[PDB]
């Protein structure tokens, strides 16, 4: 699964929202979380991310596993 990571953070941003197969897009106020778990394995969302920072959650390094984990966590609760 693809997940976000840190820059993304910025306040209400708006693209990796009506682009996602399975909605699995989801706000922790100033940022939109992907649910890696819901995700697919599609790219659409990073390509649309005008920034290019959306990676698999393998993929994003160690540091930022950290979000995998939180991205993980946030919708299994
Ligand atoms: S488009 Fe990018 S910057 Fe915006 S919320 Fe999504 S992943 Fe984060
Ligand atoms: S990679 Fe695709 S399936 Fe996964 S969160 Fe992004 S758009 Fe949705």
């Amino acid at each position: 699964a693809y997940v976000i990571t840190e820059p993304c953070i910025g306040t209400k941003c708006a693209s990796c929202v009506e682009v996602c197969p399975v909605d699995c897009i989801h706000e922790g106020e100033d940022q939109y979380y992907i649910d890696p778990d819901v995700c697919i394995d599609c790219g659409a969302c990073e390509a649309v991310c005008p920034v290019s920072a959306i990676y698999h959650e393998d993929f994003v390094p160690e540091e930022w596993k950290s979000y995998i984990q939180k991205n993980r966590d946030f919708f299994k609760k």
